[PDB]
């Protein structure tokens, strides 16, 4: 028993780090096959980032001005091009440790694990989920660009996110691995700024059917509630509104425990109205939304 | 900016992760050079545990009866032997994908990350900490016995947890790679009691170190204390006392940050006495204690 954050196995992913360096500015890279993806952002002088024409900066760059390494050893660059946000460098050798992967694209509310990266070593590796606002609670210095979010589906690699910024916030921002930003950010050094946040409904209703079957069912009251009523209240604590699809996902939850959706929407309404008055839910004294139901599944079984 | 639980890259230790079956009963094993170590109650049957002798139940086991598998590939005992409470299978072959590593005892208070595995897969990582009563608060389920917790200096492993068993109260109990148990626990089936645990003073500081490197301050107050008062507080709220070896330690993140030791114990004495106000730490509601002050310094400098 016992319920921890807990994240992929970074073993898969370890072997496709490598180093890219552009002039004096180095990255992360992603060698999957014999193609090598980075933040576009390489290309650029710190000058070029408050107004960056990246058709126009890439076409004036050549394969011998990417220096890439796995490891100590070089790659060979014979070619590179764009594709939105993210580059995608040719280069002469196929990595002998992809993995089985794919590219995908998921949803706020969605986690997966981190590989935090800096020249092209990984330093740690945790669990983060996709915030409503499209950014993500991480832990990310300079250098720590190119890190790439993933997760595993029995041997196959989905990779997810890719690190490009820090917000003024202290959150982070970046794009799947086609390029396409997550959220309405943009790679300018210019202010921008995260949405509102709301709290993610359906995961902290997952975190709480696991708490019940570790054992900890001090919140459980004995009154039910309908859809409309909760997502009345959940709405003025900022609370992203449960839809009947979150309350199907929390289906097989509800179905190991014995205990109803709507009768636990009830005791997080009543956990909400009147705090947690210092108690705590699986070493918490906060509700945390960073469990998705499948993830509850998976660790407690 | 930012801070996550952070654990380890856990690809060194996952190409040593074998599963390791005797009879009906399977677990997990470490695959280093030419040698599987495994928890030695793999020999045991479920009526086995309320009482074992080991030597006796080793003695009625052959080479053949263990089978050690590696993925896919089938590996050949050519031997066997008992290490305190770990036993030791040696192999055919050594293990190709075998990193530069040691076998370090570790202290309460000091951390490592764990790769929880099921039937020779790795199943997930995670940081934790060593409690002062010599057990851990993990995540394991039946079959997660084997499984490895370890740190990396820079390329070399130092694998200083396996896992052996649960605890009533639901905390985690094991031994070294040595077989030597962490805290008072014996591998047999019966009632055991972890005993009081405390708070890990000084990991506590060091979190509020790194709260404050992340913008977060709202906790540094006006007040200043001595050794002696904040350790009058400590004991009322069962924390360790802290010591001068633990002010020492704090040095490095309080150039840093250029909060005092003292002013910082302050901050600290009031959070405990007066608690949060209905506010947040680094995302946190709690005292978190499950960072050293090398923990912080090497996730804040990468
Ligand atoms: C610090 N500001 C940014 O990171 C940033 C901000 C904006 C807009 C909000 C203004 C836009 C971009 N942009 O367009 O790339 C930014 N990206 C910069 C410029 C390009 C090259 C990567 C570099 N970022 C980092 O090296 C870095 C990433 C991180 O997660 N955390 C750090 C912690 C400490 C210092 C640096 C970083
Ligand atoms: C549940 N009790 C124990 O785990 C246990 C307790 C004691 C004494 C305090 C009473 C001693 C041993 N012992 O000597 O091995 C124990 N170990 C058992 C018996 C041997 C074979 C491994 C097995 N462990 C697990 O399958 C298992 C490990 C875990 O972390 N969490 C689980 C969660 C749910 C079900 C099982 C486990």
């Amino acid at each position: 028993s016992g319920f921890r954050k807990m994240a992929f196995p970074s073993g898969k992913v370890e072997g496709c780090m490598v180093q890219v360096t552009c002039g004096t500015t180095t990255l992360n890279g992603l060698w999957l096959d014999d193609v090598v993806y980075c933040p576009r952002h390489v290309i650029c002088t710190s000058e070029d980032m408050l107004n960056p024409n990246y058709e126009d900066l890439l076409i004036r760059k050549s394969n011998h001005n990417f220096l890439v390494q796995a490891g100590n050893v070089q790659l060979r660059v014979i070619g590179h091009s764009m594709q939105n946000c993210v580059l995608k460098l040719k280069v002469d050798t196929a990595n002998p440790k992809t993995p089985k992967y794919k590219f995908v694209r998921i949803q706020p509310g969605q986690t997966f694990s981190v590989l935090a990266c800096y020249n092209g070593s990984p330093s740690g590796v945790y669990q983060c989920a996709m915030r409503p606002n499209f950014t993500i609670k991480g832990s990310f210095l300079n250098g720590s660009c190119g890190s790439v979010g993933f997760n595993i589906d029995y041997d196959c690699v989905s990779f997810c996110y890719m690190h490009h910024m820090e917000l003024p916030t202290g959150v982070h921002a970046g794009t799947d691995l086609e390029g396409n930003f997550y959220g309405p950010f943009v790679d300018r050094q210019t202010a921008q700024a995260a949405g509102t946040d709301t709290t993610i409904t359906v995961n902290v209703l997952a975190w709480l059917y696991a708490a019940v079957i570790n054992g900890d069912r001090w919140f459980l009251n004995r009154f039910t509630t309908t859809l409309n009523d909760f997502n009345l209240v959940a709405m003025k604590y900022n609370y992203e509104p449960l839809t009947q699809d979150h309350v199907d996902i929390l289906g097989p939850l509800s179905a190991q425990t014995g205990i109803a959706v709507l009768d636990m929407c009830a005791s997080l309404k009543e956990l909400l109205q009147n705090g947690m008055n210092g108690r705590t839910i699986l070493g918490s004294a906060l509700l945390e939304d960073e469990f998705t139901p499948f993830d509850v599944v998976r660790q407690c079984s």
